[PDB]
RNA sequence: CUUAUUAAAUGACUUCUCGUCAACCACCCCUGACGUUGGGGGCCCGGUUUGGCGGGGCCGGGGGCAACUGGCUGACCAGGCGGCCCGGCCGGGCAGGGGUCCGCGGGGCUACCAAGGACUUCCGGGUGUUUCGCCAGCCCGGACUAUCUCCGGCAGAACCGCUCAAUGCCGCGGCCGCGGCCUAAGCCCUGCGGACAGCGCCGAGGCGACAAUCACUCCGGGAGGCCGUGUAUCGGC
DNA sequence: ATCAGCTCAAGAGAAGTCATTTAATAAG
DNA sequence: TTGAGCTGAT
């Protein structure tokens, strides 16, 4: 196990030990932090040595999941993947049915205008966008703690012209400029071709292990299966849908959204929570009201624990974005 | 790299409307005290007529066992903002004057650096869970008309409403000698009648930051290399 | 008097037109 | 995807 290393001046230093870590930390020259991404590191309060080997990084993008590693120019030192759930189309078709029933019975007729709505810049789709900034979130993070030299990615591709069914092509081709450019800014990248990829999984023998094969591709480094594997999802919630659609009995609509209402948690922050005598660490689903005077908690795939005392509820860390789980 | 063809992805405007909830009126049915009056119900699902969607009229079945419906009004983010009015920037409010589409008609103009506006360009504003902050989308104002972006109609077409359905037809110029004259189904303005609204616009979308984040093994507070600035997988024994 | 376990319901669609980004191919 | 209702228990 390596504990990754950061300067006083904000780079990253090559990893050190846990026994370096623990001892840094006990005579108080560094400071023990955790990334956004949950991944534990330390900063040091002193200039030290800046001289480091090479580092690579490697994202294998999916449809609905990535793999990540990274590896050193010996080894691969990390794996993990990432998820990204498909939430955004269904949310944004929701809003545009119920834009349209609110101007149909809200409003006077209006001039239809579509003739020459312009755009102006670079465009993408609310779910592109919302995916590609995902995945350069969780890269930026990377390169944050790491000292990251080269970028390595598999270079998708399909024939639309000849196949009609390509949508889990089209999700991830869509927004590739984007991402290069801020790749690019970060690292120097190298494009991998599908078979290349494949001639490297068959050579070196969950898609982490095929974004490893790329880094043990161009880069040479030895497989580590002792390597520690880690699952990282964006987390979703119904951040301005306030109330549910539907009036009830008495023309009721319960309150359904918001990720935050002026009480202490959010919804998105990481939480120590006791009930029935046992200790969960997660994150907030639901919050305080009123009525349910209770904190909703979550765990890191996102299926609610419970609803807690908010007595009971500790915050550790304010919402990063992410939920983490490392894989024994 | 410009333009085009095919195919995916997912964004916008508009029309038509389902779905949910609530109140009142009219009619019908079961049942109760003695036609007056009182409790409750009058529901669903599939098929069909159309190019297609929603009403309506038919066909059939379920579930009740009681046979099986009309009219009309209000609500579906919380709220925010603009126009104008009344009282004294706070309170209350929608009278006036605006917005769009359709039918018939008129005035001025022009043939693509068009007619001359704006879903063009530049600047700015409203809205957009919030602890703070940013963005997408929509809408609006002023300044020009921006290094150029955009501007139509008929049939099919009906039991009704809407719709550029598949398909078919027209206009996107004509005439003369690059230039000139003329003229629209194109551009600007506008009259009378009808339709939607009842004063309008935006509200169910994406995200950043937060030090409360103190780790990993292993013993029973400590251990799990010393040095090259207490980084290092690189170098040194 | 309040903690914990278990349960419940939850908005959706046709059509006209238009617009980006990413393929494979044209033609310049 | 999340607030809320209901019950049993101490
Ligand atoms: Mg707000
Ligand atoms: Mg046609």
């Amino acid at each position: 196990t390596r504990v990754p290393v950061v300067g006083v001046d904000g780079r990253p230093l090559m990893p050190t030990t846990p026994r370096k870590a623990r001892l840094l930390i006990r005579d108080g020259l560094a400071v023990p932090r955790r990334n956004k991404l949950g991944l534990f590191y330390i900063q040091m309060l002193r200039p030290v040595g800046t001289r480091t080997q090479p580092v690579a990084l490697a994202v294998d993008p999916g449809a609905k999941y990535d793999g990540v590693a990274v590896a050193s120019h010996r080894r691969v030192e990390l794996r993990a993947m990432v998820f990204l759930p498909d939430d955004v189309p269904r949310k944004m078709e929701t809003r545009r049915n119920l834009r349209r029933a609110r101007r149909y019975r809200k409003t006077p007729r209006r001039p239809a205008r579509f003739d020459n709505r312009r755009r102006k810049g670079y465009w993408l789709a609310p779910t592109q966008r919302f995916k590609v900034e995902a995945r350069l979130k969780v890269v930026r993070e990377l390169c944050r703690i790491y000292p990251v030299q080269l970028i390595v990615t598999e270079d998708v591709r399909f024939n639309h012209a000849r196949d009609r069914n390509g949508k889990y092509f089209s999700t991830v081709e869509i927004g590739k400029t984007l991402t290069y450019r801020e790749y690019r800014k970060l690292a120097e990248l190298r494009l991998v071709e599908v078979s290349e990829t494949d001639a490297w999984r068959e050579r070196f023998g969950t898609h982490a292990n095929d974004a490893a094969a790329m880094l043990m591709g161009v880069t040479g480094c030895a497989h580590n299966p002792a390597a520690p594997f880690f699952v990282w999802r964006r987390l979703r919630y119904a951040r301005r849908s306030l109330f549910r659609q539907n009036p009830q009995k008495d023309g009721v609509r319960p309150r359904f959204g918001g990720t935050a209402n002026g009480g202490f948690f959010r919804k998105g922050d990481w939480v120590e929570a006791e009930k029935a005598g046992k200790v969960y660490r997660g994150w907030v689903c639901g919050l305080p009201t009123e009525t349910t005077k209770l904190v909703g908690v979550a765990d890191a795939d996102g299926k609610r624990i419970g609803q807690f005392s908010p007595k009971k509820v500790r915050l550790l860390a304010r919402s990063t974005g992410f939920s983490w789980k490392e894989v024994a």
